[PDB]
């Protein structure tokens, strides 16, 4: 029970934690499917290497779908899986909470 | 905007992150006010030193209220602040998400 709450809430933190995953997921959930360069533009502080590593981890974690489309020209699209989509209410609530908290700590 | 979503969602992660804060907050929000020894019993894997450090950080972060009551015998009670209470829906949703995710990764 207590271990079940803790193992499970901590798993969630591990999946979305870090400096850029929440922002990647936010753009995919709010705006939809994106190519790599589109995400790279939306997140100007991120490097190619870091964005590739974060997307790879999100894909291996079954949060992001990466699909290759052999059309003319070929393209690779990134999107949320159903598991990713159900993180979106959590990210929304974290943003709303942190918006209010930041004002608290900033203005003091 | 993008920096505002990111700064703010990341602040939230910093406040609740780690191995024991979510569990401390969960017990305080679900069960109410607790003394230190009560929390120590509810979280048997935690050490005195670690529980003192986590509660101190939660208090300094204005998530947990620590009140000394000079009654007979004196007592020190820990509870959530209003800012802590508004984390509870987020923790609830993280637990529900991670419960489903753990089943996904366990059963495979």
């Amino acid at each position: 029970d207590d271990k079940r709450f803790n193992c499970e809430a901590e798993l969630t933190l591990a999946v979305i934690g870090g400096k850029w995953k929440m922002l990647i997921l936010w753009h995919l959930g709010k705006e939809g499917t994106k190519r790599f360069n589109e995400l790279k533009t939306l997140i100007p502080d991120i490097t190619q290497k870091i964005l590739v590593n974060q997307l790879r981890e999100l894909e291996q974690d079954m949060i992001v779908h990466r699909e290759v489309y052999p059309v003319v020209p070929p393209k690779v699209e990134y999107s949320l899986t159903p598991h990713g989509e159900s993180l979106m209410p959590i990210l929304e609530a974290m943003y709303e909470w942190g918006k209010g908290y930041m004002e608290l700590i900033d203005i003091d």
